[PDB]
């Protein structure tokens, strides 16, 4: 019932904690990735002991404690939480942590499962302390946002939906404006963080690193959504890619760069604790999971 | 704390899986005997993993029946290093005590899995609880001696067996008054059958978890290496009393996992321990269980 939770780790310098804020429990599957072929992607997820009606989506959140910061990477689903998220607040309290000890949070887009976490329903701020990032052209994007930003995207088929999330995101950023930043992309923030641009999957999706001495790790958030499906088949796609175009052309060369570099990688949606490698497979890429004792 | 729980139902069973810790093995030469340490080491590389050690989980089962709480298996205990003997930690995150326990069942007498049945003054940590093993492996340690492991890569260290088999006898002696043999022919408590799978020791017991419409299968200690043992599932284990039986016991039961698709819980595999097995000829691959959280 109470799907909250959480996985301490250590990198270097730094003290990390994944939470959890649930799962989302995808059954629309002809539109899952629009340009792939739905008989493989049923036998993908039949040759992986997986149901064939459904994907379950984690939805991880990365805490970075380190020597005088407290940084969320991403909200969860917030105000738009059904039963089976909103759970982020939890996982923090389990974590030993509560909304105001957040010094910092770094927005990777400003989709509901991501963005939804930093206001309330009354559109007040959760976390009092808290700076909110986001990249300038993310921010630039969703202000001004409507229908026919849609049209090389599966969302074009939900018009309805369209013009429903889009106020809603557009009023998330309006209360946030006194807390919000711009990434700068070409200076580290607070020793640790550095941030590049992934365009596609929204205009301003940002990647994040965290570096300390010989270890790194990569939040790619939306890069990807499925371990076993878009790994093999990244040109796929994914239903909630804003550009699918520019969406596999960023995918590709982060998995790309993941494989030549042997680079760890954190993702939002892939299986918990979305922790994993990356190598090339043919015809494309195959994720492994980083394994654990606990 | 390496403590930790994970809970998931199995049609009107609760389950918990708990950890004890894990096994450090910092030598790699003994791992896999009939194996070889250059194409163990580009295996554990093609998957990220370190390639200078192995780290071994210890996951326990915990079943919640309607009227029984079973433990299958209890972790190093008395034979506990830093990175082990925390089940009972874990048994405390899931929500429970040492005299909630009302059976354990063994799946065989190796340390790792004896050892927390009693305190360093061979007291029953489980005051409350019956203790199962088969009988087969019970008569083979307190009768076992040194040229029982002729077909053992443990026939290295004579030294090593000369100190465990006592010690193993010792634990056999004080769990004696609580100690019952499985029946392998009957359902016990309505969700558990036995059956053995001889080789990594002589009685090795796998458990069948079933309810409902849903079964999982404790295989314990047939298997202890996801990446390098399902390829090569006749390089062995270097705790396998006779390495010979235990190939064809792993062969045997993994063959049937995957022709039946059936999900198993294993001893030693990455946490949560949990997983489907499928043929990759001429062996086999394991696909472990996705999870949310
Ligand atoms: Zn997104
Ligand atoms: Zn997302
Ligand atoms: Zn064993
Ligand atoms: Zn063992």
């Amino acid at each position: 019932d109470d799907l909250s939770g959480f996985k301490k780790i250590k990198l270097g310098e730094l003290e990390l904690f994944i939470l959890t804020d649930g799962y989302i429990h995808e059954e629309n599957l002809i539109s899952f990735a629009p340009r792939g072929n739905v008989a493989e992607l049923k036998t993908i997820l039949k040759d992986n002991f997986r149901a064939d009606h459904y994907i379950d989506m984690a939805i991880n959140i990365l805490l970075v404690k380190t020597k005088e910061k407290l940084i969320l990477m991403d909200t969860g689903m917030g105000i738009f939480a059904d039963e089976r998220t909103g759970f982020l607040l939890k996982s923090l309290q389990k974590a030993g942590f509560s909304a105001h000890d957040i010094t910092d949070i770094f927005l990777s887009h400003a989709h509901p499962d991501h963005i939804g976490g930093v206001v309330d329903k009354q559109n007040k701020l959760v976390f009092p302390n808290a700076s909110i990032f986001i990249s300038k052209i993310e921010h630039d994007f969703w202000i001004n946002a409507s229908i026919k930003d849609f049209n090389n995207s599966a969302l074009k088929a939900h018009p309805e939906r369209l013009n429903q999330i889009i106020p809603a995101l557009q009023n998330i950023l309006k209360a946030i404006q006194p807390k919000l930043k711009f990434y700068d992309l070409n200076k580290t923030l607070y020793s640790h963080f550095n941030f590049q641009l992934a365009p596609g999957h929204t205009p301003g999706l940002t990647v994040t690193t965290i570096s300390s001495g010989n270890e790194k790790l990569m939040y790619v958030a939306d890069l990807i959504h499925s371990d076993v499906i878009l790994f093999p088949h990244p040109d796929w796609g994914f239903s909630g890619d804003t550009d699918l175009d520019i969406a596999t052309a960023s995918r590709k060369k982060f998995l790309k760069q993941l494989a030549d570099t042997k680079a760890r990688a954190f993702t939002s949606h892939l299986p918990w604790p979305g922790l994993g490698f990356t190598k090339v497979k043919a015809p494309g890429f195959e994720w492994i999971p980083e394994s654990f004792m606990n």
